[PDB]
């Protein structure tokens, strides 16, 4: 608990399992403190990684689809599962879900009709950011893993990256993968030490404070 002490990416991946106390199964983030000024219009870190183990609820998924294709969605695990027939619903207001996938053979119906609602909202599928295909079952177990990331104005940064259930050594690869993406977004202007501090913890644990490069 010694707020000096730096541990190594694996130490911390089992600490964080013994300091999950709460009454439920504890998210896992990391936090970063960058080095850049987020008030400077080019030194922002926005973006995604992927993250080698699916973090489940974390990133709830809709997909749309017909036919085969449906019973391939439900089986690759999204959390919603429907044809065009949901465009209604969300229409109507509903939108409990992180992300959208879908066909290509439904698209003419969802972009027609949800691309107002849907794109201006970062949630329309979209062949460019590899969310609209047939292949639905590989894209719906990648977007469970598909994690963003975004700096607040004071350079800090964070992201889920498992639960305190995870075994450790998925929990440092996820934590590893997370780094590994921050360091490809730093702002090629940006001059001092990037990656300043950074920290694992659980949503209402301790922090414990890593070596990034363990
Ligand atoms: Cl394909």
């Amino acid at each position: 608990v010694d707020p000096n002490k730096i541990y190594t990416i694996d130490e911390a991946a089992h600490l964080v399992k013994e300091l999950a106390t709460a009454k439920f199964d504890e998210t896992v983030e990391v936090h970063a403190k960058l080095g850049i000024d987020p008030r400077r219009s080019d030194q922002n870190v926005r973006g995604t990684v992927s993250l080698p183990h699916g973090l489940g609820k974390q990133v709830r998924v809709l997909a749309i689809a017909k036919g085969e294709k449906i019973k391939e969605a439900e089986e690759a695990g999204a959390d919603y599962v429907g044809g065009e027939e949901i465009i209604q619903k969300i229409l109507d207001g509903w939108m409990d879900f992180d992300a959208v996938v879908a066909t290509p053979d439904v698209m003419g119906a969802v972009g027609s009709k949800l691309g107002r609602i849907l794109g201006p909202r970062g949630l329309l599928p979209n062949p460019k950011a590899g969310t609209v295909g047939f292949n639905i079952g590989e894209i719906i177990r990648e977007i469970k893993g598909r994690i963003e990331f975004r700096n607040d104005k004071t350079g800090a940064i964070h992201a889920p990256v498992g639960k305190a259930s995870f075994p450790p050594e998925k929990l440092a690869d996820n934590i590893r993968a997370f780094i590994r993406a921050l360091e490809a977004h730093k702002p090629e202007g940006a001059k001092g030490t990037f990656l300043r501090s950074v920290y694992v913890t659980t949503t209402m644990g301790p922090s414990v404070r890593i070596n990034p490069h363990s």
